[PDB]
């Protein structure tokens, strides 16, 4: 088939998740040519995010999640957003799913705990934001890293808004390969 | 009165607004105190972003306007949200009141062409997106800056997605000073 392919992304949105780390990966795979669907944790509605700009999603989750499967799955940040991630069980079945199948699964900021809560990928090699490290590694179940991008096997995780774009380009770079990636930086004045 | 004052920021958003020029100033500002209006030009509907990401936005800019005056007017980028901004009556009468009463106005990427179409801060230095350049400077009216943000008295400048951080920065410093402005970097992860 062709050598180009088409993939496809689900961005998770629920009530409090951090806005920048919402719409960078959104806009950056959606500049690189990735299917990018941003589903409602809690339906179609607007999501009022953590600063509270409301960003109206594409899908709910559940229309979402039966029109899978996705390449990657990305959990954004923020507090109240990873807590409503972590309480979900429909996202916990994305997830197992998602790992069994060995698919990607990209998570920044207090986003990894969400992986914590539903038992996703212990043993790997993860980074969060400073303010989440005790809550990421209570119970020994990951290795900790601080680099602002860290990418073990299929789990993706890097550190805050201010490593958002870093972290779509690494996305867009496990799914579509360096070369796209260099294409998609080219005009976004990123300092290095 | 007290030390501590609250400041106000517009923030209009267009059809077509670059969607990461958008939030993040508005985060960035609300996580400093700023009270930020994000003012849909066209009314109070939802509005598709240029990777068709849909913000909602606080008010219509009809509707706030009389709410003003605001200490900093900003201008997201985009092409076709910066081609509507440059087209809109009330965006020139907006801006023009801005500069009258030497309020700050603030532009990212393509945004400071609406500047130029309606007339403001001929004689200034400015920075854009260097694709946007040729545009900008067509008719000799400003001096072209190729620093990442830019400011000239009351005109500041930024050039890409890349540098919305650093152009949301320079607005807090602007309006609150650089002391808070350190405190909102400081749980960014920013890489400098």
């Amino acid at each position: 088939g062709s050598h180009m392919a088409s993939k496809r992304a689900l961005v998770i949105l629920a009530k409090g998740a951090e806005e920048m780390e919402t719409v960078i990966p959104v806009d950056v795979m959606r500049r690189a040519g990735i299917k990018v669907t941003v589903a409602g944790l809690a339906g179609k509605d607007p999501v009022q995010c953590s600063r509270d700009v409301v960003i109206c999603p594409d899908a709910s989750l559940e229309d979402a999640k039966k029109e899978g499967p996705y390449d990657v799955v990305v959990l954004p940040g923020g507090n109240l957003g990873a807590q409503n991630l972590s309480e979900s069980a429909a996202v916990k079945e994305i997830l197992k799913e998602q790992e069994n199948r060995k698919g990607l699964i990209a998570a920044i900021c207090a986003g990894p705990t969400a992986l914590l809560a539903h038992e996703i990928g212990f043993g790997s090699k993860v980074t969060t934001h400073p303010l989440a490290k005790d809550k990421m590694m209570n119970g020994g179940h990951y290795t900790y890293s601080e680099n602002r991008v860290e990418k073990d096997g299929l789990i993706l995780t890097s550190r805050g808004p201010g490593t958002s774009f870093e972290f779509a380009l690494a996305i867009v770079e496990a799914l579509n390969g360096k070369e796209v990636a260099a294409q998609v930086k080219a005009p976004l004045v990123l300092k290095d």
